């Protein structure tokens, strides 16, 4: 009875990466490929650069093939938008950035899941199966040091890595679990806010 | 190793039922009552009114003995806010709704899953543990049959009803294929938008 998206192509999907700060340590790189993901990851992109390349994967007829779709993003931005390595206070609209993947624009992952988790660094029917996890950060944290992860990616790769028969939405739950308990410890600019939401219609585990 | 929310009091809670429209049809009195809760309902409340009773139960001591709250509100609204039974155009903020209940205003749920259903019709730290689940129709849906329950409604008190050792998240899904399948067949009118938000931090099951 129960259903479950269907996980079973090699590769299990395509998972862009851009990182624009320059700490995502490999964290997603690896623990995507050990998932069955085929893992393309970029560096230094400005918001011109990033819709370049989402787009281009948006286009893929590979996808075709595959059963889901990862992207992350780690970036600076405002609420809701991105700048990439950008000086600017208009950033790149989170919203559009999911609306090049709808199953309109991106007929080849309609009915597929795409997952989005995004790390952002802040200053203080054709929208079915997405995935769209958040993190909203201080900006303070890259002054202090840039090349460390952060904890929300950390704690990312360490669940999907180690727990992997485990639904995704499963995971996330012990991941909001352990982000408040590090909320809880430490000065408010130290703090990592984690958004969930998404349009699942069935069961979504990362492996067979 | 999961962690799970405790779930084993007797009443499991209290469920407040707000039906300020007449089509609730004892669905979820029936479901909740059959999970081992304490239904209060009410009928015909004002958004004065609503808030007067909301008021009161945020404020209960009983709680302090109860391992969780349920919140069934079925009504006539705007985006994000809901009108009772008057006539108006600025309902009462869902947000202020929720806020109510948030451990600061409400220390008797603290660290307690707090659930939200909302079935609302409309015109053409101290946050963890929420479960907000909102469905939107068109107000036309009224003027057709003010008696009839929504599907969303229905949905619920069947899988709750039918499933209750499944994770209350996983059913949910469940439920939203189960609206996207109603929507794809049928004309813009007649259709049901659901909304998830969540603070989770352990799996959720409404039952022992």
């Amino acid at each position: 009875p129960e259903e479950r998206y269907k996980m079973k192509s090699k590769p299990l999907g395509i998972c862009l990466i851009i990182d624009c700060i320059g700490n995502e340590t490999e964290l997603l790189r690896d623990t995507f490929t050990s998932l069955g993901y085929e893992v393309q990851k970029f560096l230094h992109l400005s918001m011109h650069g990033i819709s370049q390349i989402l787009g281009q994967f948006a286009c893929m007829p590979e996808h075709r093939d595959y059963d889901s779709f990862v992207c992350v993003l780690v970036s600076r931005g405002g609420s809701q938008s991105v700048y990439g390595v950008d000086q600017t206070h208009s950033g790149l609209p989170l919203h559009h950035i999911r609306r090049m993947f709808m199953g309109d624009s991106c007929p080849y992952l309609a009915g597929k899941p795409k997952m989005f988790f995004i790390q952002n660094y802040v200053v203080s029917h054709r929208e079915a199966d997405f995935f769209w996890s958040l993190c909203t950060a201080d900006m303070s944290l890259l002054e202090q040091s840039h090349s460390s992860p952060s904890l929300y990616l950390q704690c990312l790769s360490q669940k999907l890595r180690q727990e992997r028969k485990r639904p995704l939405l499963d995971l996330h739950i012990e991941l909001n679990g352990y982000m408040y308990d590090w909320n809880s410890r430490v000065s408010a600019k130290e703090k990592y806010y984690v958004w969930l939401q998404h349009t699942l219609r069935k069961k979504l585990i990362l492996s067979y």
